[PDB]
C-alpha cells in the first residue's frame, strides 16, 4: 500500500491513499503555505475533509474546497450537525473504533482518537487515523498535548505516519511529543503546527536529531508544498 504525504504548512495535509484524496485541517493559505487555494484546487484531487476540530487554523479553507470538489467531510457528531444544518455533505463519527468508509474507497477506515485541547462549542478536539485494509497508515493528532491514550493507539494500532504538533504553548512542545513519539510507536513522524506564528516557534530540525538519536523513528521534515511517497512492505 502506498501512501502520497503533501504537506502545505501549519497542520494541513493531502493524503494520497492508493488514489483517493484525503485532506486533513486543510488551511492552505496559512501564512506559510507556498499553495494557493487554486493551485491546491488544480493538483489534487479531493475526496474527503477531515476536520479534527473546530478551531479556524484546522478548518480552513475546508467548506470552499467542499463547495468546489464536491468533496464530502468527516468529523465528530457535534461538527457533522453544524456542517449539515450549513449544507454540507458528510460522514460524523465519534471517538471509538474506526468509520467503515468503503463507499468512499474500498477497505477505508477512519478512528477518531482523543486530544487533549478545545474546540469551542462544537463537540471535543479530536485526532484521526487512517485505516487501509485493517491496516494503521496515518494518524493525524490534530492539536493536542499528551493524552494517556496514545499508549493504547502504539499498541492496538502502530500506525505508520504519525502527524504531531510540536509547537509548544497551543499544543506540545518538541519535549511532549518526544514521550509521544515513544507511546505511539510511528515509522515515521511528521512534525506538524509549528512557527506558523510567534507563540508556536519551535525547531523541526531539534525535534528531529532528538527523535532519532533516541532511535525512537525516523522524522521527516516536510516544507510547505512538498510530496513525500510512503510504502511499508
Ligand atoms: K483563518
Ligand atoms: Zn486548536
Ligand atoms: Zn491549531
Amino acid at each position: 500500500t502506498t501512501v502520497k504525504l503533501t504537506y502545505f504548512g501549519h497542520s494541513a495535509f493531502h493524503v494520497e491513499v492508493d488514489g483517493v484524496g484525503i485532506a486533513i485541517d486543510p488551511w492552505i493559505t496559512n501564512p506559510l503555505s507556498k499553495t494557493t487555494l487554486e493551485d491546491y484546487l488544480k493538483n489534487f484531487k479531493t475526496d474527503l475533509v477531515v476536520i479534527t476540530h473546530a478551531h479556524e487554523d484546522h478548518i480552513g479553507d475546508a467548506l470552499e474546497i467542499m463547495r468546489r470538489t464536491g468533496a464530502k467531510f468527516f468529523s465528530i457528531h457535534e461538527i457533522y450537525v453544524d456542517l449539515t444544518q450549513k449544507g454540507f455533505q458528510g460522514i460524523g463519527a465519534n471517538i471509538g473504533g474506526p468509520a467503515k468508509l468503503d463507499d468512499v474507497a474500498p477497505g477505508l477506515g477512519i478512528a477518531l482518537t482523543p486530544a487533549t485541547h478545545s474546540s469551542y462549542d462544537k463537540g471535543v478536539p479530536t485526532g484521526a487515523i487512517i485505516f487501509k485494509d485493517g491496516k494503521a497508515l496515518v494518524y493525524h493528532a490534530g492539536d493536542t498535548g499528551l493524552f494517556a491514550e496514545m499508549q493504547f493507539i502504539g499498541e492496538l494500532y502502530a500506525p505508520k505516519v504519525a502527524l504531531l504538533p510540536i509547537g509548544g504553548h497551543y499544543t506540545m512542545d518538541i519535549e511532549q511529543a518526544l514521550l509521544a513519539t515513544k507511546l505511539l510507536r510511528p515509522e515515521v513522524v511528521v512534525p506538524m503546527h509549528y512557527n506558523t506564528f510567534p507563540p508556536i516557534r519551535a525547531d523541526p530540525n531539534e525535534f528531529k536529531q532528538k527523535v532519532e538519536s533516541a532511535g525512537l523513528a525516523k522524522v521527516r521534515v516536510m516544507e510547505p508544498g512538498e510530496t513525500v511517497t510512503f510504502e511499508f512492505k
